[PDB]
């Protein structure tokens, strides 16, 4: 019975160090490892639940689950209800609940077949097409106690991604890895629970099919991977609410997941521009000098930010009357030059001022908006202003108070978005100024592998009261609930698309806000680690994501700042942010050659903004990723599965960054096909003809490698120091022909910031097609927004022979150049995106 292969052993002492005698007393097997692998593990006969009275309804399947022998955890729930819902051809949904008591729940032919094991209970999910076993929860016992749920499954391969937020390769290690989901303020470092929690994984299958699993549970949890391969969800509360997404393509799995949690929000066009911030712009005069210095050196800047500097004594919804006396005028002036303005907002509200002196606290107290403690008073912690209370964003009155504080502050200073920090929520002391009570929420029977070994570390008491539940159940939603409240507040205050950037996140955050990866070191290792983390957030439906460009903590170097700007110009959210005690790292603060390299990176990003905005439209309407790993686009090429130091924008733009000091070249993977060097497009081989292989590319310090996939057309737009300027420029097409002379692309265009654009039809959508030495547009929708768009240049890659003639609408063109070396045809035209054209050559 104890003859269990080592990799298939499931831990029977997850709760503590255990002796052979205690292990065998639990009904478990004790076999020491010969060198991690559990010594105490479940025999196949270990008591689980038994399935009884399975019945079929129009809803799907229902059953009773009964445990007869108690586990070693307190408060087993001996009778459960199983509900299995076949919701779509791609989505299976099952829940395990207590039929006698409402437990906390998070507020939010088919491709599969399902069968059940009776004793021990398990759910088995097959892919119907090839019979692969995707889920099998029979592999280990089901635990369902008041503060301990455990559900296990086999995995179909060693390849699994998800379970943010952690600093790790994109593909998670199955070598006895414990992944802890408990939102925590900590500088990103491996093996730690960071700012957000996304209980979703995508598992690859031999052949390139994939499935996804979402556990809709917001409690502190560990997810344990083992090399059999297998996975165990271990949660401290709530219910088992499981979604399986059948794909079969990894891009379809992500879309199906986003059909449950929400499609990404559509950012304003200006949010895709360059953002510049630091802690230490300590007056309006210094802040204005940043914009002046960027402009003087020809660096694009859409959005100027301030950190805590603007505040009066580090209090939200205030501004100091020293350095920031003319704060309103500074922001009106940024607007007059065509820029936007963002500033930090903390959740915690100063509680120590004299009564009637600080409206956010005084009004919060009147309306009962704050998280309360055991004696029904506001829980007091310590953050920047000193003593603070913590708003409860699950309370409908707190949402109304937050909308009012934001609208009142906006009437003083017309900010364009909110940077919401410290929303784990982060606490400089443990729990509260008054400590925490001694109860089973503060001291639970199973504590996941959190930094500091307590749920209270760097946050508030777990037994504190919110409107919907205790903090114990809601902690991992705190940031998400503040992002919702802030998205609503900004819609109401400004009447245009909101722009919220949040530290802490939970599954479905991307429906409301973006994310930055937090307090990353200015190091080559954190530069490199940023690529998998940005890709991971795109797979989780938070495509508006980036890292602080050049790093946050410590001092950047010139070389690191060049490489980081080059890669960071391909973050969907691009901000350079810097800590208080650091050397300056604005683009204008470096040597002339470093400035030229950083200016080229920013110029290329601005030229691509119509394309990046179109990719955001596809995320918003169809659950697509913006930045995506090669394995999402080429899943049938197993060589792509471990690549996470390259990225795609959409289907067609491959970015191969240098991520190490002292390198003048880089080796990247090129899937089968032709890849054109984007340096051959007016803004080293001209084309890589790949069989699916690794290629060494020249990569001097002034260069980042970017390749355009054959078969794709990219819209570009002329230059500007802001999107206010760039959006008025003529456009261009880059047309990457296949060997057979074909290519396709698209452009989505609207006014860049209105609400309900898609509902109201206030947009333009154009498809571009190349075939047989002709390029045409196909007008899906044309409205006022895009009818004035001017096309001035058409650059055609892979043109084998110099044309005799180039026609635009049947008339010879005024000017074109053909390069026989690069096989580029560059065509000057005067056409309109929104009117049918036909360009031809021979
Ligand atoms: C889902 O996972 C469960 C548990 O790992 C799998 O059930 C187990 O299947 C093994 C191998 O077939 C069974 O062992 C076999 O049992 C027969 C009858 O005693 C014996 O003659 C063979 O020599 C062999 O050892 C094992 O009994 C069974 N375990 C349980 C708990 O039922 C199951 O196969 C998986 N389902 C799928 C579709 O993969
Ligand atoms: C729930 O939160 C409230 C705050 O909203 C806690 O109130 C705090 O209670 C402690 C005593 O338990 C007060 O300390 C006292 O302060 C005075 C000076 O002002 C001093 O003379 C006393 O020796 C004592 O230190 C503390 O002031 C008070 N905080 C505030 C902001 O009034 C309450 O204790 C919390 N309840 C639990 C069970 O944790
Ligand atoms: C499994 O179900 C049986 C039968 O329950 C009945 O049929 C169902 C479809 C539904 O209409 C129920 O409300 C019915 O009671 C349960 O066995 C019965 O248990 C009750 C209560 O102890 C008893 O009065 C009956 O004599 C039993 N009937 C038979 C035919 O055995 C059984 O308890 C259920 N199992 C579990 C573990 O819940
Ligand atoms: C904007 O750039 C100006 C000009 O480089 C900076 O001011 C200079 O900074 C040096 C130190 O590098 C001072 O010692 C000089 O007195 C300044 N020169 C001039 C012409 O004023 C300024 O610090 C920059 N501001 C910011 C916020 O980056
Ligand atoms: C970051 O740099 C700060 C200032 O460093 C000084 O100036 C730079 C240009 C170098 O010449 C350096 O050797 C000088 O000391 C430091 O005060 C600060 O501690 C640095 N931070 C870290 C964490 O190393
Ligand atoms: O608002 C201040 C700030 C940095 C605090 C800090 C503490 C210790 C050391 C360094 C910085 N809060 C944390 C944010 O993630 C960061 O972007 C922001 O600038
Ligand atoms: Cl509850
Ligand atoms: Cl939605
Ligand atoms: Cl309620
Ligand atoms: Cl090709
Ligand atoms: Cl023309």
């Amino acid at each position: 019975q104890c003859d269990v292969p080592p990799n298939s052993r499931f831990d029977c002492a997850p709760d503590k160090a255990i002796t052979q005698e205690q292990c065998e007393a639990r009904g478990c097997c004790y076999i020491p490892a010969k060198q991690g692998q559990p010594w105490c593990f479940f025999p196949p006969s270990y008591p689980s639940y038994k399935l009884e009275n399975l019945s079929s309804s129009e809803m799907g399947y229902t059953a009773t689950l009964t445990r007869t022998t108690p586990t070693f955890f307190p408060k087993d729930i001996l009778t459960l209800r199983l509900d299995v819902m076949m919701e779509t051809e791609n989505r299976l949904h099952f829940t395990i609940k207590d039929p006698a008591n409402r437990r906390y729940e998070v507020p939010l032919s088919p491709l599969y077949s399902v069968e059940f094991s009776e004793e021990p209970f398990g759910v088995i999910v097959h892919r119907q097409l090839d019979g692969r076993v995707l889920l099998n929860t029979t592999v280990a016992p089901l635990f369902f106690a008041d503060q301990f749920l455990q559900l296990s499954t086999s995995l179909p391969s060693q390849y699994i991604t998800g379970l943010a937020e952690h600093l790790s390769p994109l593909m998670l290690s199955t070598s006895w890895t414990r992944i802890t989901l408990w939102n925590r303020d900590l500088a990103p470092t491996p093996g730690a629970n960071l700012y957000g929690s996304h209980p979703f994984y995508l598992a690859l299958e031999d052949g390139g099919s994939a499935h996804g699993v979402f556990l809709l549970n917001s409690n502190a949890m560990d997810v344990v991977l083992q090399p059999s391969p297998a996975l165990s969800w271990r949660s401290t509360g709530g219910i088992l609410d499981v979604y399986i997404f059948l794909g079969p393509e990894p891009k379809s799995v992500v879309q199906q997941y986003l059909d449950v949690v929400g499609y990404p929000f559509m950012p304003p066009y200006w949010g895709l521009g360059f953002h510049l911030c630091r802690w230490g712009y300590s007056s309006t005069a210094i802040t204005r000098q940043v914009v002046e210095n960027m402009t003087r050196a020809h660096f694009p800047l859409d959005v100027q930010w301030n950190d805590l500097d603007y505040m009066d004594s580090r209090r939200d919804f205030t501004f100091n009357k020293d350095g920031f006396r003319d704060f309103p005028a500074m922001v009106q002036e940024l607007h007059q030059g065509g820029r936007r303005y963002m500033m930090i907002v903390d959740p915690a509200i100063s509680s120590s001022g004299p009564a009637g002196s600080y409206r956010p606290y005084d009004e919060g107290l009147r309306r009962g908006v704050f998280i309360t403690n055991e004696t029904g008073q506001p829980l007091i912690g310590k953050v920047w202003p000193g003593s603070t209370a913590f708003p409860d964003f699950t309370n409908p009155t707190a949402l109304a108070w937050w909308e009012d504080m934001v609208a009142e502050f906006h009437d003083q200073v017309p900010f364009d978005g909110m940077w919401i920090d410290m929303n784990e929520p982060s606490n400089f002391i443990r729990g509260s100024e008054d400590g925490c009570p001694n109860n089973e929420l503060e001291n639970p029977p199973y504590v996941p592998g959190v930094v500091g070994g307590t749920l209270q570390a760097a946050t508030i008491c777990a037994s504190s009261h919110q409107f919907l539940s205790t903090h114990y159940n809601l902690h991992n939603l705190y940031g998400l609930t503040e992002a919702i409240a802030s998205h609503r507040a900004l819609v109401k205050a400004r009447g245009t698309r909101p722009f919220v950037i949040s530290r802490s996140t939970f599954a479905g955050h991307g429906r409301y806000a973006g994310h930055w990866t937090g307090d990353v070191w200015s190091s080559w290792e954190q530069l490199a680690s940023s690529v998998p983390e940005i890709l991971q957030f795109n797979l989780l439906g938070v495509p508006l994501v980036g890292a602080d460009v050049c790093g946050f903590l410590g001092n950047t170097s010139e070389e690191l700042c060049v490489r980081w700007t080059q890669l960071g110009a391909f973050y969907p959210f691009m901000r350079n942010h810097n800590s208080l005690l650091s050397l300056p790292q604005e683009p204008y603060s470096f040597s002339e050659p470093a400035q030229q390299a950083m200016r080229k990176a920013l110029t290329l990003r601005y030229a691509l903004l119509p394309h990046l905005y179109t990719l955001f439209h596809q995320a918003h309407v169809a659950g697509e990723t913006v930045a995506r790993p090669l394995f999402l686009e080429f899943p049938k090429d197993s060589s792509t599965w471990t690549v996470d130091h390259q990225l795609l924008w959409g289907e067609a733009l491959l970015i191969t960054p240098v991520l190490q000091a002292g390198k003048a070249e880089v080796t990247g993977y090129f899937p089968l096909g032709t890849w054109y060097d984007l340096q051959t497009v007016p803004i080293r081989e001209p084309a890589i003809h790949s069989e699916g292989q690794w290629v060494t590319l020249p990569a001097p310090l002034d260069t980042i490698n970017v390749h355009l996939r054959a078969g794709y057309i990219i819209p570009l737009q002329g230059p500007g120091l802001t999107t206010t300027e760039s959006r008025q420029q003529p456009m261009a097409l880059a047309v990457a022909l296949t060997k057979g002379g074909e290519a396709r692309g698209e452009l989505f265009w609207d006014d860049g910031e209105s609400l309900e654009v898609l509902e109201r039809g206030a947009y333009t959508q154009v498809i571009f097609l190349a075939r047989n030495n002709t390029i045409v547009n196909e007008l899906v929708r044309v409205t006022s927004e895009g009818a004035g768009l001017q096309l001035q240049k058409v650059t055609v890659l892979g043109v084998a022979t110099a044309p005799q003639q180039v026609l635009s609408n049947g008339v010879p063109v005024s000017n074109f150049t053909y390069s026989p070396d690069t096989k580029v045809l560059d065509i000057c035209v005067s056409l309109l995106m929104g009117e049918q054209f036909l360009v031809s050559w021979c």
